[PDB]
């Protein structure tokens, strides 16, 4: 506890040292820096590790540093002296593995990227390995920061970041406002949205972390000028059990953005903004959510603009909506999942399509209306 931010500390001294966050940006690139967290994964390690004994040399400063980003092993003698201590406390606090005999160091359960301008510790099962993960980040967490206008975001703003997950769209705020709320219910995205705020440096002076339910903090009296929200989103069929980060509520999956639109009239000081992204079921048209938004725009005058960065085929999400229920409650392999998840796609969700949306609605708005952008 004590210890635990001490060792962040020293983590991050580290991380500072031998230049992580340049050496991340170098290695992904400027064109790929910011489209999905998903850069370094189980199919890119060895062209990572490749670089760093290529084009780096094999340096022995970048060995824990690897442990880290791919979980590549470093033997304990081979790590320079201030390394070894520091790799010895991440074994003492699970954020790294030693080997049976001690000899080296190694990848635990988190996997350390760098996302808009901030370090970050993340699930590594999202990426690598065999084991559904905990804490989710994907490209929409990403796009929701994207269309984000920085330059408008006062030091006083008062912003919130609700369902926080790793902790990336708070710490993303707290880069230029200094009172940011970030909340969940999980134990395990809220001891690492922890970890994250103390490995940029920041305390509850700036960034308070609180367990609250999303509908909880949204019926209350405080009031944001900025406001960002990825909520589980996802809907399944009757009967199948997702997780905590996926699974929407309400018949179609969105009643959590649904929860969240309702109330920004009242939560939101005049003229301030939230950003929401979802993976929207709709027809060719667009996304059915759309129309639900008509009554914000004219009961209460909102500007709303609808990014839509990514379409498929209902039919192309089939495969990868059932693996998943499949993995997540450890079914078997006789189940006919697609089947039930078709019928759901036709009959509940009316869904022809899925549209990676980021959706911006803001209050008591000049020119308001709906805008849909598509390509
Ligand atoms: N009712 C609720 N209230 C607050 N958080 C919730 C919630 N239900 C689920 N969550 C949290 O919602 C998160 C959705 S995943 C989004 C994580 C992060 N904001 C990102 O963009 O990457 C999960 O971390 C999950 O624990
Ligand atoms: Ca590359
Ligand atoms: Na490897
Ligand atoms: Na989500």
């Amino acid at each position: 506890t004590p210890p635990l931010a001490t060792t962040i500390d020293r983590l991050r001294d580290y991380l500072d040292r031998v230049g992580f966050q340049q050496i991340y940006k170098y290695i992904v690139a400027v064109n790929h820096y910011a489209v999905t967290p998903a850069l370094i994964t189980r199919n890119t390690a060895a062209s990572v590790h490749h670089f760093f004994d290529s084009r780096l040399g094999g340096r022995a400063e970048f060995a824990l540093l690897q442990c880290l980003m791919t979980g590549r092993p470093a033997e304990h003698a081979a790590l320079p002296d201030k390394d070894r201590a520091l790799a010895d406390a991440l074994v003492t606090a699970g954020l790294l593995r030693a080997s049976p005999d001690g000899r080296e160091v190694s990848g635990a359960d988190r996997q350390l990227i760098s996302a808009f301008g901030v370090d970050l510790l993340i699930d590594r099962r999202i990426h690598f390995g065999g084991e559904v993960h905990e804490v989710y980040i994907g490209p929409a967490s990403y796009w929701m920061l994207y269309y984000i206008n920085a330059s408008g975001i006062a030091r006083t703003h008062r912003a919130v970041d609700l369902c926080t997950g790793s902790g990336i769209a708070a710490l993303y705020l707290s880069l230029f406002t200094d009172h940011v709320l970030a909340t969940d219910i999980g134990d395990v995205p809220l001891a690492l949205v922890e970890i994250n705020r103390r490995l940029n440096r920041r305390d509850a002076g700036t960034m308070e972390i609180r367990r609250e339910n999303l509908n909880d903090t949204l019926d209350g009296r405080e009031r944001f000028d900025l406001l960002t929200c990825n909520p589980p989103f996802v809907a399944f069929p009757p009967g199948y059990s997702g997780t905590l980060y996926s699974q929407g509520t309400g018949v179609d999956g969105l009643g959590y953005m649904r929860d969240i639109v309702g109330r920004l009239p009242e939560v939101l000081n005049p003229g301030g903004s939230a950003y929401l992204v979802a993976d929207l079921c709709g027809d060719a048209h667009g996304p059915h959510f759309l129309g639900e938004l008509e009554s914000m725009v004219t009961g209460h005058g909102m500007r709303i603009e609808a990014f839509i960065d990514h379409v498929l085929p209902a039919s192309a999400q089939v495969g990868p909506i059932s693996d998943f229920l499949r993995h997540a409650a450890g079914l078997p392999a006789d189940t006919d999942i697609a089947a039930d998840v078709q019928a759901f796609q036709r009959e509940t969700l009316r869904a022809d399509y899925y549209y990676l949306t980021t959706i911006r609605l803001q209050t008591a708005a000049q020119n308001p209306g709906l805008r849909m952008l598509r390509r």
